[PDB]
């Protein structure tokens, strides 16, 4: 069939796929531009992020649609409009990446978070990686490539002039940059990596609930331990593990609650130790209205913000695993191409295929952030009502 007819559905494909791309992400820029409740160190990575697939819309698929011509050019500028899309794609992978780390450095040392992870600092590093895109996207342009060995029967067919190649993938550049270097080292690594870093995150923030539940049942448990107590020793006991464990859950109301907790400790404490048993019960007694007044409401508010921070980092790894979900049929496609020289090439349909789904990729993210993130959603709804409505 005529060429130009199965090229017309892939291209229609890509403009659609390009104008979400635009839109949706514009639209995630112009939320955290807006909103001063997104505008944190995680969501400048994010807007990186967007940066990249606005792009993807307005270059990389204009780009992508014209190699699939396969028009006379020559061979290095052929080589840049094949690249640059290699360029988004590692700077989409080294915002996933910051990403994870930010929550995990959240998590796991949240007290000095903010002293670490500095807006000045995530712009360097979002600026960095920008840099380190472009030298990796961009590789084959410092002459890891095939311009050294022109397929001249199929330039001499299109009419091509002295020094130009029909314009092709997969004729520029080498299948095993895609796969040793580009997907392999840069892309399949830093996945794993990112997979790892949530791994820990998810890890790190059961333990710290169940450490919570511990400290709970712990305080309640010594209670119970004080008030069946037949001896001052006891009670003692009891209470000098009950004050170790305060400590250990204090590290303004709720500073408050935690210093009459360790007074009405060391006021029973002292009383243990005059022999004191059934008077040292009774003070150990008024511990239950600190713990409900103040301990339990503690208590909750570290549980329900542990819960967000899961529920943000889910968001991010569905992000992260989109990312994998929509690149890895195309870098499968290129292995077996690769490593399987006696299979037949997969189809050209199924090429365009796997190139268009790897686009897809950047139209997905602004929907998650709708559908998983309350602040964007709403910040969405204001947008759209107001400048489209
Ligand atoms: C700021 C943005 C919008 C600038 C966009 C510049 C783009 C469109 C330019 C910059 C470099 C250009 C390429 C450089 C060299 C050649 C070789 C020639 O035989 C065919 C055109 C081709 C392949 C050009 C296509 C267009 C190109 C990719
Ligand atoms: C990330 C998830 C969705 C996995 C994707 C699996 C896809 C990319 C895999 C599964 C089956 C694979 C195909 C199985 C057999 C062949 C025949 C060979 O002559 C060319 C490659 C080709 C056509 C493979 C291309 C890649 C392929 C389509
Ligand atoms: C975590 C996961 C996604 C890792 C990625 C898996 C990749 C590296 C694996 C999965 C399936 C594999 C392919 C399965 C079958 C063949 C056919 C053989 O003749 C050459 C190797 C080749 C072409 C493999 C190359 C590597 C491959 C594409
Ligand atoms: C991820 C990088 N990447 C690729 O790895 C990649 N590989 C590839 N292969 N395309 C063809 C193969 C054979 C053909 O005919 C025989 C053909 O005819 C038009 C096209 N396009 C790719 N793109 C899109 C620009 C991409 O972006
Ligand atoms: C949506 C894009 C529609 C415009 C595409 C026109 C047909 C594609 C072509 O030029 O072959
Ligand atoms: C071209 C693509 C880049 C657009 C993104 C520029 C950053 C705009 C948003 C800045 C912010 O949210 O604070
Ligand atoms: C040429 C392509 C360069 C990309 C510039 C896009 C980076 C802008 C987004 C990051 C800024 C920010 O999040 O504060
Ligand atoms: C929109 C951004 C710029 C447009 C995107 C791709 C430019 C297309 C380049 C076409 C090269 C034609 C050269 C030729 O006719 O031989
Ligand atoms: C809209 C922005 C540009 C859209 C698609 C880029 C079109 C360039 C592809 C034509 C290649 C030139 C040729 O076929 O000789
Ligand atoms: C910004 C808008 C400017 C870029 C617009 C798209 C130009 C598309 C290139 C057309 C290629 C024509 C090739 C030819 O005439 O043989
Ligand atoms: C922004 C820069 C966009 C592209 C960067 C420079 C490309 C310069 C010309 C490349 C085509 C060279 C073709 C050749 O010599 O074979
Ligand atoms: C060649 C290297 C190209 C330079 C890359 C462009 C730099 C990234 C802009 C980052 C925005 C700063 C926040
Ligand atoms: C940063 C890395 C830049 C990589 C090379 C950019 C284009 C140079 C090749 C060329 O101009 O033809
Ligand atoms: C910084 C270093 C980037 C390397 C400079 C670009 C080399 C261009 C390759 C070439 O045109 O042959
Ligand atoms: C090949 C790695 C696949 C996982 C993608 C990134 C990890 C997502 C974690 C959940
Ligand atoms: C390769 C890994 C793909 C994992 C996809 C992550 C979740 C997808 C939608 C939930
Ligand atoms: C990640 C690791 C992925 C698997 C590497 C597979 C290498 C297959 C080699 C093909 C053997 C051959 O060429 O005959
Ligand atoms: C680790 C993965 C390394 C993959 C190397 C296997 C390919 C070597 C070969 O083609 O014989
Ligand atoms: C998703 C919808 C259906 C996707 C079909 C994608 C790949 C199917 C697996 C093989 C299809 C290509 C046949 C292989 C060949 O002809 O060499
Ligand atoms: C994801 C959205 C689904 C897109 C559907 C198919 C787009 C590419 C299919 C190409 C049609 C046949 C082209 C060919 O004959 O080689
Ligand atoms: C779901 C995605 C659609 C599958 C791709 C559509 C093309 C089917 C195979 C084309 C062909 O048989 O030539
Ligand atoms: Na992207």
């Amino acid at each position: 069939a005529p060429p130009i007819m199965g090229s017309s559905v892939y291209i229609t494909v890509e403009l659609a796929i390009a104008v979400l791309a635009i839109l949706g992400n514009v639209l995630v820029c112009w939320a955290v531009w807006l909103n001063s409740n997104l505008q944190n160190v995680t969501n400048y990575f994010v807007v990186s992020l967007a940066a990249a697939d606005i792009l993807v819309g307005v270059l990389a698929i204009p780009f992508a649609i014209t190699i699939s011509t396969g028009f006379c050019a020559a061979c290095h500028g052929c080589l840049f409009i094949a690249c640059f899309v290699l360029v988004l794609a590692q700077s989409s992978i080294f915002s996933l990446l910051a990403i994870a780390i930010d929550r995990y450095i959240a998590i796991a040392i949240p007290l000095r978070y903010n002293g670490l992870v500095t807006g000045t600092r995530a712009a360097g590093i979002i600026a960095i990686c920008w840099v380190l895109s472009f030298a990796i996207g961009l590789t084959p342009m410092l002459g890891w490539n095939n311009c050294g060995q022109p397929k001249e029967g199929k330039a001499h067919s299109q009419g091509c002039g002295e020094g130009q190649v029909a314009c092709l993938f997969e004729d520029v550049v080498p299948m095993n940059y895609m796969v040793y270097f580009n997907f392999f080292a840069c892309v399949l690594v830093p996945l794993l990596l990112m997979l790892g870093v949530y791994l820990r995150i998810f890890a790190a923030a059961r333990r710290q609930l169940a450490d919570l539940e511990d400290n709970w049942e712990t305080l309640n448990d010594n209670l119970k331990v004080i008030e069946k107590a037949d001896n001052a020793a006891q009670v003692k006991d009891a209470l000098t593990k009950m004050r170790a464990a305060a400590l250990d859950a204090q590290k303004k109301d709720f500073r408050h609650g935690f210093d009459i907790l360790v007074g009405q400790i060391d006021d029973a404490l002292k009383l243990a130790n005059e022999g004191k048993v059934k008077e040292a019960q009774a003070a150990a007694e008024q511990l239950k209205t600190t713990r409900n007044a103040y301990i339990q409401k503690y208590l909750e508010r570290a549980r329900s913000t542990l819960q967000k921070e899961v529920h943000a980092a889910k968001s991010a790894a569905i992000i992260a695993g989109l990312f994998a979900l929509c690149w890895l049929p195309l870098h499968i496609i290129n292995c077996f191409t690769f490593f399987c020289p006696d299979c037949s090439h997969a189809p050209l349909w199924l090429m365009y295929l796997a190139i268009v789904l790897s686009h897809t990729n950047s139209v997905v993210n602004p929907f998650i952030y709708a559908y998983r993130i309350r602040e964007f959603r709403q910040t969405f709804r204001k947008i759209i009502r107001s400048h489209v409505l």
